[PDB]
């Protein structure tokens, strides 16, 4: 399978959702063995999903996550410890929308990360310490970790996530760090906090693409980019989204533009042949740029399995049928999948 393929290369990945991280599937189980020699959890270690809104603990899924990758000695990343999505805003808030002390916030960061990685210590073999800091406008991003802690949230995360696990190869992760803009506020940001001496190993590029872009000749300069900067280069998420996009529409659509809408959703049939062509074409593209920079790349990880678990079914419009991933509703390996396993087959 892809993992054995790909052995001399980097890691290859999946993120595992509950159900399938339960065991119960045996398709999926022989499935994962035979291609993946790295999982993440798609949802269970978050903050607002592995905890109640007063901070309560309930460790079933995550627990069973570590136990999935323990019986299956794979490579396993913890997701993630510090970031603004999937976290009750409890965390940050009284009650009448104010907000807590700096001091405050730094408690519940520490009794998080002592807590969350301290059980795993040394069954994750890898941290995203932070996810997400940097927003769209390249400014850091206006979450309230940022509003409340300034900067020192990201460097008292990995910080404490060192302590706790000094083993644990920590890393930044983020979206669109493929792209000029965000790749160099990115650089900038993880450079003066390199200097002020904060730990971190790796650098996560999330790898959402589309069917088109970002182009490759992107996506090169930002794995040469963050290598440079000494760390270690994983894909993170990758994903190719073959829908139609809302992400460039004009202004009047703003705001319709996650509506449902038929024209948006044009296979819920199944993805023609020569789609199935295209994306082949992309993932093959995609890898050849792996395995030209494999020197600089410990992992590539799907966010996924199967296309029927797809984030991208439902995000960014609810209800879509999408084909991103290597393996179909059917978990039949697609066109995508074989192309990929030439590369290493054939190679020279
Ligand atoms: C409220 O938060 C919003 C975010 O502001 C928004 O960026 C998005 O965040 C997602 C993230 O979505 C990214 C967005 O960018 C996409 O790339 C675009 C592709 O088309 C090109 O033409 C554009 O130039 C690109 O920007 C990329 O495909 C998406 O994946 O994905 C990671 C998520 O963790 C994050 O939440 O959406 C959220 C939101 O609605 O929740
Ligand atoms: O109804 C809830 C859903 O809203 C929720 O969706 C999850 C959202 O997070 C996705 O993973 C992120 C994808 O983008 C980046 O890569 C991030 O780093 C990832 O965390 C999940 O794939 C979705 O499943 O699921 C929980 C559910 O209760
Ligand atoms: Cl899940
Ligand atoms: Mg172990």
């Amino acid at each position: 399978g892809l993992k054995s393929a790909y052995k001399d290369n980097f890691l290859i990945g999946a993120a595992l959702n509950a159900t399938i991280a339960s065991g119960a599937d045996e398709r999926l189980n022989t499935l994962i063995a035979k291609e993946f020699n790295s999982i993440t959890p798609e949802n269970c270690m978050k903050w607002g999903v592995l905890r109640d809104a007063q901070g309560q603990w309930n460790w079933k899924d995550a627990d069973a996550f570590v136990a999935f990758g323990t019986k299956h000695n794979l490579h396993m990343v913890g997701h993630t410890l510090v970031w603004h999505s999937q976290i009750h805003d409890e965390v940050f808030k009284n009650a009448d929308g104010s907000y807590i002390s700096k001091a405050a916030l730094q408690k519940k960061m520490e009794e998080h990360i002592t807590t969350l990685a301290g059980r795993y210590k040394g069954k994750l073999a890898a941290w995203d310490v932070v996810n997400e800091a940097v927003g769209d406008d390249l400014k850091m991003r206006d979450s309230h970790w940022y509003k409340i802690m300034g900067d020192d949230f990201i460097y008292n995360a990995f910080t404490l996530a060192n302590e706790v696990d000094p083993k644990a190869h920590l890393m930044y992760n983020d979206y669109n760090i493929e792209r000029t803009g965000k790749r160099e506020a990115t650089v900038e940001m993880i450079e003066r906090l390199q200097k002020r001496g904060m730990p971190i190993h790796g650098l996560g590029i999330q790898g959402h693409l589309g069917i088109d872009t970002p182009p490759i000749a992107e996506i090169e300069k930002s794995i040469i980019a963050f290598a440079k900067l000494g760390l270690r280069v994983h894909f993170t998420s990758l994903d190719v989204d073959v829908l139609p996009s809302v992400w460039e529409l004009p202004v009047a659509e703003v705001s319709t533009r996650f509506e449902y809408k038929p024209e948006r959703d044009p296979y819920t049939k199944g993805l023609p042949q020569e789609m199935q062509d295209k994306l082949a074409k992309r993932y093959e593209d995609l890898f050849k740029l792996f395995i030209k920079h494999s020197d600089k790349i410990d992992r590539a990880t799907f966010w996924g399995v199967s296309d029927d678990a797809s984030w991208l079914n439902g995000f960014p419009i609810p209800g879509r049928t999408n084909y991103p991933l290597l393996f179909d509703r059917k978990l039949q390996p697609k066109d995508a999948y074989f192309r990929l396993l030439d590369l290493k087959r054939l190679e020279h």
